[PDB]
């Protein structure tokens, strides 16, 4: 009886195994755009993905992860609210059963069809597993997806999903360029928070881009054909793998833009 997203094991149950679920700096949150203060001390964000080396794509039973070789400083996030250098380890998405829900962060209560998370770890801690134990260990870049025109840069991901339909399946996935998933503007909100899945560790500087990317209905429909279950188990479609907004508590959301 492991955590997931259903009636009996979904987000409202996670606190029993992970009591930090009711903590002081949980994610996601609603971004109240009128209360987020512009902070002229924030820097432009520096997204340097030119040398990113993807390795593999995995269905882990709650999303699919595109994993990168993080053994050298190749794809890094710095600047913005961050001190130092954070290395890209993987990306994944959260999505809905329908286009009206799916994102984890909301914007004045607006839910997007999906949300992309590019996960990075602070190189001062040497590895991912050590970084998640530190309040400034991770930087997650959040990008909203709306349904409209196709994102050409997403198609290579969409087209491999039929090869990893079920939990535990993986496929080598080289030479994918994550620059093709970015919007035009790098205007962002930022706030201190957590992983949005168990273990829910309070180790994340969140950087959520204001500008959504557009993906096609066909693209997101292919996300919805994945399965939470393993091969030869009863089919449970991989949909609604999002945690709802959590209490902001004693936190300020800062905007990089006026
Ligand atoms: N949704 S999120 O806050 O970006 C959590 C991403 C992950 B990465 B892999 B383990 B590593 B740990 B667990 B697994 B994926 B979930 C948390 B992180
Ligand atoms: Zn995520």
């Amino acid at each position: 009886h492991h955590w997931g997203y259903g009636k009996h094991n979904g987000p409202e149950h996670w606190h029993k195994d992970f009591p930090i679920a009711k903590g002081e700096r949980q994610s996601p949150v609603d971004i109240d755009t009128h209360t987020a203060k512009y902070d002229p001390s924030l820097k432009p964000l520096s997204v340097s993905y030119d040398q990113a080396t993807s390795l593999r794509i995995l269905n882990n039973g709650h999303a699919f992860n595109v994993e990168f070789d993080d053994s050298q400083d190749k794809a890094v996030l710095k600047g913005g609210p961050l001190d130092g250098t954070y290395r890209l380890i993987q990306f994944h998405f959260h999505w809905g059963s329908l286009d009206g829900q799916g994102s984890e962060h909301t914007v004045d209560k607006k839910k997007y069809a999906a949300e992309l998370h590019l996960v990075h770890w602070n190189t001062k801690y040497g590895d991912f597993g050590k970084a998640v134990q530190q309040p400034d260990g991770l930087a997650v870049l959040g990008i909203f997806l709306k349904v409209g025109s196709a994102k050409p840069g997403l198609q290579k991901v969409v087209d491999v999903l039929d090869s990893i339909k079920t939990k535990g399946k993986s496929a080598d996935f080289t030479n994918f360029d994550p620059r093709g998933l970015l919007p035009e503007s790098l205007d962002y909100w930022t706030y201190p928070g957590s992983l949005t899945t168990p273990p829910l560790l309070e180790c994340v500087t969140w950087i959520v881009l204001k500008e959504p990317i557009s993906v096609s209905s066909e693209q997101v429909l292919k996300f919805r054909k994945l399965n939470f279950n393993g091969e030869g188990e009863p089919e449970e479609l991989m949909v609604d793998n999002w945690r709802p907004a959590q209490p902001l508590k004693n936190r300020q959301i800062k905007a990089s833009f006026k």
